[PDB]
């Protein structure tokens, strides 16, 4: 995924939705 690691440590969607969905 084109999304950095910290997004998945702080699992809540502070990063854009593309990371998770």
């Amino acid at each position: 995924v084109q999304c950095p690691h910290f997004c998945y440590e702080l699992d809540y969607e502070l990063c854009p939705d593309v990371c998770y969905v």
